[PDB]
């Protein structure tokens, strides 16, 4: 039984254990002139692989920002929803603009220049401010959903989603009972695209395995330096974030940050070794509990903080899309990196925690930018970042799910 | 509380207050050559009030028709049913007629040239007969739904209602709760859609302003003229309709027309005053039950009437896009005026009466003529027609209601 | 009462009359040489029914194959329904194998050219076949449902389909309540496109006349040897295929062939009379009960088998694809025929049986090869080929349904 001793194999080992012999056999056959042949024979495993997450890269923008945008909505909010939501989005945004200060103080992708086809990607010339401002509202919902253009369908998902809590608190009845089925509908879609997540990440390890000799091939012994230069900004970041975010608002809210992450180490540490936010949401639950918390103001908050809290999924949006950037030789300007910031608060407003699926907020963030995974040179710089997503996610993971005890413990200690 | 002052301020004053003070200011920074400055600071509001009504065209097309001709189909209709869906279609057919006769015996939009670029707009070449007729037919459901093509959208989403009510009476059970459940999600994506129409006309005030700001700016005193002629030919073409069509029906009939109009005055009061259709039917009930009117044909016709039975929509979709084409320079031919009254008849067979729907209902008339709104002078022209919709809205609902009595009165007194 | 005598006259009678009548009339009109008179005015009735049926192509393919994916998934499958499922499929892949070998040894279209604009159908150049191989798998499953792309628009659906089965087997309530949701909305869907290809098959007979009419007018008497020459093949095809696969698997398991062609000839018969699947379900429950089939295996694999065994249907897909191909001077080469193979197997694998949906079986094989109905070849060679559907749709059922009661007697024969 070959196939169900691969699937009952856990998948974080397997994932690393591909990831290891990728580098070795990449490297191994990149120094006896042999890139042609591990090109031509092996890299479209890791082809496939990216394509699987291209494709499921806009249903879940659609369903997920629908369902999310109907579980944030202010049509039905209290005044602890409102202070917890107010607080996940003005974290986000400045995990993200951290994201973006520790890609600067660090070199990541430097050196390395990628033009695979002989050619450098050339930016292409951003129009005029309030041209993307009008353009970020779409002409036509299914045109803009046909078609790449995440930002015009993230607008028309939220202000569906909306219009639709809006229109589950009237009078009538055959306007409830199809809201209701309408959102259950897009509901049944978005928990379908993250079981096709689950399969697709099932898979990885030979994606993972492809990409990864084919990188250690063509470049050879040089990108392995940058790429851990990549984990080193990523975790710097992340700590730095957990301590000075995290500390100082404990601190200044009057709550102790060393009991907190006394009693927390459950919680990160299930995290840590199952990369996910909702297979953590009894643990997270059970340290809620272990703290003091009240209990309707607990019971909401933590299923609220595994969906719409990504902290340190944005904090590696802003480190993975200045390393794409620059190794292509190109920079983000002014005016691209609020592009940066708004699409990784917007995309992590409704996506439930599953197993990887910072890959395909990734390409979420690249293709609002200008960097879109159709030219070639992105999408080599994508399978490098791709590559070493398994040793990311562990880290970003556990201040996912560290910031909902944080917030929770914050909008406990200043109401009762 | 700023917010909850503007929000609770009535819709209807507040349009026509910002249609006052932009009248002003842009004649007052047109006095001063400020044109440029009123342009680039002020034009850009109403060109997103102009992308969130081109936003909300497609959704409403699709999910309103599958709806109408969910409540229209011939799978379920009796004598009482055809009787009053001919008179419905024969009369919205002979309003935007009539509409085409008032635009063409006034001349609205005559004398300005609308080459803001330039260039004037050119009309592409007009297909043979025979390639419309059949172009009406999609090659692709989802492809003529994903870049506007309001015609074939039009025809499969009628064709696809009356398959929806030929499958909900099978003797199969799957299949009859699959139909309602499908139908259930369309009609919930359907009143979704007037829930978002109903915010972005909450929002409509300071579009309208900068709208007429940016064209009294630009144009001058010599626009307000011409925007009197579009006033004076819609309400000189309601009252004519109102006057031939239903006073010479109810005549043949046999109804004596005063009597019908002194009890006929609450419900073309607050549909005058309330710019609704669906918000006036408990008043269009309570005025068909003091008239002499049979239960169970008064309690079928008005909640149909208010969906089927724009008379005054039509007349209004006659003149604006005739307004719009001489506003141009161009002309419309015969064969591209039986396309407007197909989109006119075809497109007011499912909407539900919200305030200010014509203006989306003009941009389906509009996409399917050859004027679509991405070309730079139709996106002038609608800014001029969209700027006084207020004032034509209370003209074109009175007597969308008022049609609802005629037709009601005229079926009962044919049976009994 | 002209409507109702047409409609409730019989369907298939009507097609032959039609079709009689569209030979007699074009060859008559030919001779006379009026063959632009009879083009320009005769047609494009024909020409609709074309756009009818490529209307009604891609919605049934994404529909049918999320439902008949949800039906045949590994997440629900027993050892009776795995044992049946490879066995459905293995006979579907031999069975367009065996169309291929028929197509190849007649000669179906040859000596015609059909240049209908003065130039021939040139095949654009082949992609590399890993190109392909990655290129199944799309990039946007909206993108690929928006314009074309069968093959992708299959593999998506394929894959949401097990998804939602392997979603609607969880420990949580709200994803199952929301998957069984999505899954009856897209199977009301599918239903729904069901009854309008009913609809469409009712126009049929004015459709057939007229593209039989035009073709005898155009082509002249030398197309009728050529479509004898592919009924020929087709029928020599089913009755080898049920010769010889039917027979030699029932005398390698051990089954009597001859007393089991008696015992189904009423469900032979009255597929071939009523040229449906789905019609003649429980006819052919009454043949498996009068036969000693044991009843948790005949109750699940027939419902099963009008569904997922469309036997015939790939052999018309085999001999239609070389007709189509051999009629336009070019020819498909080793790699464009697996094509044919994947996209005849995995087509029927949702398809539940309604008379004339070969028709849109057909558009779905071409649109996937390279025969697109776009160019002006393609859509007459189709149109030679559709006119005959009506005396090949009695042939491609009957082996549709005894391929049924040939699997659940295989799979009853070796388990008691
Ligand atoms: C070379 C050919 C490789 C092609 C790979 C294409 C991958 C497609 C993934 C599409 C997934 C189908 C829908 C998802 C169904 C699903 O969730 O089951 C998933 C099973 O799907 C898969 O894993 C298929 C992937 C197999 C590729 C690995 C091949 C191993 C070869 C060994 C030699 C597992 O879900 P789970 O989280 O483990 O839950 C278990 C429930 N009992
Ligand atoms: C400058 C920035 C302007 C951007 C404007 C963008 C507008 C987007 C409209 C999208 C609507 C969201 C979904 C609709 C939700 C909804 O129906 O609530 C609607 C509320 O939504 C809105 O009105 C938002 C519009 C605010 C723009 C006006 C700004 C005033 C500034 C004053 C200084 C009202 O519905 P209702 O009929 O009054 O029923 C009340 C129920 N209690
Ligand atoms: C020249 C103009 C020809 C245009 C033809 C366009 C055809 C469009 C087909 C769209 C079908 C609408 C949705 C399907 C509704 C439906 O299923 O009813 C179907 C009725 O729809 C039709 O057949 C309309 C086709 C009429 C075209 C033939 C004209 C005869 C002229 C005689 C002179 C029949 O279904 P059924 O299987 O018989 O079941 C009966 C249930 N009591
Ligand atoms: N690890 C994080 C989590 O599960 O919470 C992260 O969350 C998924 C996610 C977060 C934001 C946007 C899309 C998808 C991931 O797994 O990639
Ligand atoms: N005033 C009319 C009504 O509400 O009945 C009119 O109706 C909405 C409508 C009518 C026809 C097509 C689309 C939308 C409108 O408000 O614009
Ligand atoms: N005659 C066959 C049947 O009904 O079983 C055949 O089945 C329909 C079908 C079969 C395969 C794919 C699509 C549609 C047809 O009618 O064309």
């Amino acid at each position: 039984g070959l196939y169900r001793k691969y699937i009952e194999y856990p998948v974080l080992q397997k994932i690393l254990i591909g990831l290891i012999l990728g580098a070795i056999v990449g490297l191994i056959l990149g120094h006896y002139g042999y890139a042609h042949a591990v090109h031509t024979y092996v890299k479209p495993f890791g082809d496939l692989f990216v394509r699987l997450l291209c494709m499921l890269v806009m249903p879940i923008v659609f369903a997920s920002l629908v369902v999310g945008a109907a579980s944030i909505s202010p049509a039905r909010l209290g005044r602890v929803g409102v202070k917890i939501v107010v607080y996940y989005l003005l974290t986000s945004a400045f995990a993200v603009t951290l994201g973006i200060i520790m890609a600067r103080l660090f070199n990541p992708g430097a050196g390395i220049h990628l033009a695979v086809g002989g050619q450098q990607f050339q930016p292409h010339q951003a129009p005029p401010l309030v041209h993307i401002l009008l353009d970020i509202v779409p002409t036509n919902p299914f045109g803009a959903l046909a078609n790449g253009q995440v930002l015009p369908t993230i607008f028309f998902a939220i202000i569906l989603g909306i219009a639709i809590t809006y229109l589950m608190n009237s009078e009538n009845e055959k306007v409830r009972k199809s809201a209701e089925t309408l959102l259950d509908a897009i509901n049944g879609l978005a928990e379908a695209m993250y079981k096709i997540v689950n399969g697709v990440m099932q898979y990885a390890p030979i994606g993972v395995f492809a990409l990864i000799a084919y990188v250690m091939a063509e470049q050879g012994v040089h990108v392995v330096g940058e790429l851990a230069k990549v984990t080193a900004a990523v975790y710097v970041g992340l700590t730095l974030q957990i301590l000075l975010v995290y500390f100082v608002l404990l601190k200044i809210y009057g709550i102790d940050p060393i009991s907190f992450i006394k009693h927390a180490k459950d919680a990160m540490l299930t995290a840590f070794v199952t990369r996910s936010s909702s297979g953590t949401l009894p643990v997270t639950m059970r340290v809620a509990k272990e703290m003091g918390i009240s209990e309707g103001i607990y019971s909401f908050t933590l299923p609220l903080g595994a969906t719409i809290n990504m902290d340190g999924t944005a904090l590696y949006q802003g480190v993975a899309t200045f390393f794409i950037a620059n190794a292509l030789g190109s920079h983000l300007t002014v005016g691209q990196q609020l592009t940066i910031v708004l699409t990784a608060v917007l995309a992590s407003i409704g996506t439930a925690g599953v197993p990887g699926a910072g890959a395909i907020m990734l390409c979420m963030v690249l293709h609002s930018v200008g960097l879109p995974l159709t030219d070639p040179n992105v999408a080599a710089a994508y399978a490098m970042i791709l590559g070493i997503d398994a040793i990311l996610d562990m880290g970003r993971t556990m201040v996912n799910v560290t910031g909902d005890l944080t917030g929770t413990a914050i909008v406990a200690k200043t109401e009762g």
